[PDB]
């Protein structure tokens, strides 16, 4: 399966995906890295890995649909089969999400359905949970319907901050995101016709 990774920042998840997809048994190949922010470290990791990069600036488009539509053109150009959102901090429009339904994965730093949204770690610390984690899920129009592929629990330790908690969670992200990509790319996991996860 041909995979595009969309990023917005450091790209530690991108690096984990690169490392895994280069393994001989990987059913996925990363053929393009797309960032909405220039000069982000994720672009360097891609270039070090010899992966084509494309910066698409959301701030240069008349609206989201024209911005998403720009991304979709790159995806078609590279004949992409699966889209991995790895730190992509730009909400995608309904028609784009509709087109790539069942083919777009996202990593979220919480045990969904808990702590949806942009500051999951802050929410988890404010709430006082002692167990958090991360989630790889199919991207749906409303984040409340995205089917879950893999999760991993991560302990919240006394005195944790966003810095220390996010660091611990990212170690789990770097495990379940490559595993989830491998599950989808191999056809072992798919969005069944009923809309729920289907294990083949
Ligand atoms: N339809 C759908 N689309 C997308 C795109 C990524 N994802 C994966 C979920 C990612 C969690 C997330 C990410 C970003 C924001 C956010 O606030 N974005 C601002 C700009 C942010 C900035 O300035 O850094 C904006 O784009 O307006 C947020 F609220 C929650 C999804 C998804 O799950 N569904
Ligand atoms: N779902 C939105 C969200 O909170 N995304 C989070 O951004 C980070 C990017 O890390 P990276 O750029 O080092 O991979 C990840 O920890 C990911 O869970």
């Amino acid at each position: 399966a041909r995979v595009a990774v969309l990023i917005s920042g450091t790209g530690s998840n991108l690096q984990a995906l690169i490392d895994s997809t280069r393994e001989p048994n990987s059913s996925a190949q990363i053929d393009i890295v797309i960032s909405n922010k220039a000069a982000v470290a994720g672009l360097d990791k891609a270039e070090r890995a010899g992966i084509p990069t494309r910066v698409i600036n959301h701030k240069l488009y008349k609206n989201r649909v024209e911005f998403d539509s720009a991304i979709d053109l790159v995806l078609e150009e590279f004949s992409i089969d699966i889209v991995c959102l790895a730190g992509f901090m730009r909400i995608l429009s309904g028609p784009f999400v509709q087109k790539w339904n069942g083919k777009m994965l996202n990593i979220h730093p919480s045990l969904l359905p808990s702590f949806k949204g942009s500051n999951a770690h802050e929410q988890a610390l404010e709430t006082g949970v002692t167990v958090t984690g991360c989630t790889v899920h199919f991207v749906a129009e409303d984040v409340d319907a995205g089917q879950i592929i893999l999760q991993e629990a991560v302990p919240v330790k006394r005195g944790d901050t966003v810095a220390t908690l996010s660091e611990r969670v990212k170690l789990a992200e770097h495990k379940i995101f490559p595993a989830a990509l491998q599950l989808v790319a191999s056809g072992t996991v798919q969005l069944g016709e009923n809309g729920k996860i289907c294990w083949v």
